């Protein structure tokens, strides 16, 4: 608006169920104590989402921010930290994103 930046923010909490023998389908890219922000929600985001693969099929998109993973937040969680929180669950993965557009 007049007065400053108007968003759109869709949160977005999903259940993954993947084979052995494949990914989850997607790389996580950490972006940078840790304020958030709209522009700016979280530390780690999609960099790229595998179309068709799991995490497409439940509705993750690229650009999405991870807010929590299997009950843990990892807003301000670093990137090699939340990597292994999701290799603990195994082929499970429950995750919590948010998306954002500017305007
Ligand atoms: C995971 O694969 C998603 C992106 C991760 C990534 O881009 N890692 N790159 C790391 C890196 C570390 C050091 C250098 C360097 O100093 O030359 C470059 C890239």
């Amino acid at each position: 608006g007049p007065l400053g930046s108007d968003y759109i923010i869709k949160e977005k909490t999903v259940l993954l169920q993947k084979k052995d023998s494949e990914g989850f389908g997607f790389v996580l890219r950490g972006a940078k104590e840790f304020t958030p922000t709209p522009a700016f929600p979280a530390l780690q985001y999609l960099e790229s989402v595998d179309e068709g693969g799991v995490a497409w099929r439940a509705g993750l998109r690229m650009g999405d921010f991870l807010i929590e993973v299997n009950g843990q937040n990892v807003v301000k969680v670093g990137h090699r930290q939340v990597v292994n929180m999701i290799r603990q669950g195994g082929n499970t993965l429950m995750v919590k994103v948010v998306m954002v557009t500017r305007h």
